[PDB]
């Protein structure tokens, strides 16, 4: 692929070199792997959580009790792990021969982390079978052994999905770069209130931004666009899961 | 390009594989030759089709007692064949020479059609000369002859543009890519009732979002942008492409 | 990179032949390398603008006396410069080892002009020294001498960061493609009135679009979330550049 031309940025000003830690490193040359290995195209859904988020406040005594925080992050694990069962061909992966997917039996999903080092995505191991406060206290646990360097690649291995949360910072949506051999990721930005048409009026119900990237050559566009409507519908109400 | 690490997937759990159709591998193959070789931009827009929608509805008579469906599709078809004959570096390909841009003098557009087997684009040649019943009828015929394996070779050949609609299963927006050598995709999501601000108080218009993705070394940001602002006035009233 | 089959585009019905300028061709090459080089991700976010807007045609007066005219340009370069010495990873380049990074103790920022030839990008050096009927006036000056044709190559380098602005045109949001080895570019869309919830009431405030694309390899999806919130802030109040 033809390199860009070198340019003497000094030319133009004063300049400063800094130096990239290791991880920074791994993390470019895995992203620019996928980038060049993946057709990515990303869907984006809006997902009502207005109950969803009255519910976790709710919960608020229930989790403190437990000693964990009970975010958004363990409803949304929890959900797309029901999903990811429901759809299969999103928990595969395309087979080196280029002719087979492999079907993944378990659900194992990853989240993102960033660190001053760089990006770390701890996986949490069967997903499908914890529930919201044992993937609440989990989740904070791998979090924090990210942020101070007591990750051990173990716990980095063998997701099937990632999730990349922003909505503690900002932004609309945005365009996530899927995590190759994983088939998909799933970024997650801002909730705000929005008006809703209810057949007669707008309503204010809290929304919440999903950008499902995926990778084109196992997912086509109608799959895609079913798998982040049914995570907006389970979302909307999470008792769906129940039965 | 740097492959991506075999992974042993059956360290985690249980796996299993299945096969990828003829028409997946082909389509997986195709999708990275264009990814590739396009660098892809996305311009998203809305169109009000709040009139459209009331004229399709009122149609409904006449559709059927001419025995076709009246959808939004060949609404969409009879739009961007307008378009691509007043924007024709929209109906162009870049030559292999890399120098010279082939202008087509005909319009031919495919739409994406999802099926079990795989994604097909049939295509209906000369858009711009056929009406909306026509259109109708045969956008119907094609999707039943590509969903039942009848689809010939011949009528997935020498399109111009094509316009992918996942409007009816879900969201907002997506990023589709160019089936090079085409130097465009119109993709089209749901549509939803949204407030739009009259000079004075916020009104409920029916809005259909838009994703014009574009080949960037054929079409630059003011052109495409200037393609889904005149589309999204020729769907707000449709009478525009009659004078 | 496989190459795209060559079609005989002249079964399908008449074609011609236009040619490329060299501008376009150049432009060709430089965004098919930046494709192929920078794994791209684009963060979306809008930005009250009601109270610049406001701003902006008080200053009408002042603008006309000088000769300058004041359109939102100024305003969004002076704010991306203030914010590009506050983030200064997004003012730096990947150094040719791939392992180090090379911040920029300047900013210099190049704006998108679409002319009959090609997209040319002339720079203002110093952005954060000049004041926006400063800015105003080079930037005019500028995109005249780019559409005559009379810009000359110097005033087309050292960039450290482009905005390309199709507003005026129309639009939602669009991801643009970064001009490696710079790190990102905003795109920005045209403003609509908005319904934006004052904790009580649905208010209207004017919202614009913004789409930063970004290089992943050196920016992280928080850093980029954390820079379209400060720029979406100081959009909303230009007054925090005085402090």
């Amino acid at each position: 692929i033809p390199p860009i031309p070198p340019v003497d940025f000094a030319k133009y000003g004063e300049i400063e070199e800094v130096p990239m830690t290791r991880l920074m490193q791994i993390g470019a040359t895995n992203l620019h792997r996928s980038w060049l290995n993946v057709p990515h195209v990303t869907q984006f859904e809006s997902a009502d959580i207005t109950e969803l988020e009255a519910f976790r406040v709710a919960q608020k005594a229930v989790a403190e009790k437990a000693g964990v925080k009970l975010t958004v992050l363990p409803l949304l694990l929890k959900a797309c792990a029901y999903l990811l069962k429901e759809l299969p061909d999103f928990n595969s992966s395309l087979a080196p021969s280029g002719q087979a997917l492999i079907r993944k039996k378990y659900v194992h999903i990853g989240f993102a982390v960033d660190t001053p080092d760089g990006l770390l995505v701890p996986v949490i191991r069967n997903v499908d079978q914890k529930s919201l406060l044992q993937l609440a206290a989990e989740a904070a646990e791998l979090a924090e052994k990210a942020r101070s360097k007591k990750l051990g690649a173990d716990a980095m291995q063998g997701a099937c999905f990632t999730i990349a949360s922003l909505g503690h910072i900002g932004g609309t949506a945005f365009t996530p770069i899927v995590n190759a051999p994983e088939v998909a990721i799933l970024g997650v930005s801002k909730a705000s209130m929005q008006p809703v048409w209810d057949g007669k009026a707008f309503q204010p119900r809290l929304m919440l931004p999903l950008s499902l990237s995926y990778d084109h050559r196992v997912i086509n566009g109608a799959a895609a666009a079913r798998f982040t409507k049914r995570l907006g519908d389970l979302l909307a109400d999470i008792r769906a899961i129940l039965l």
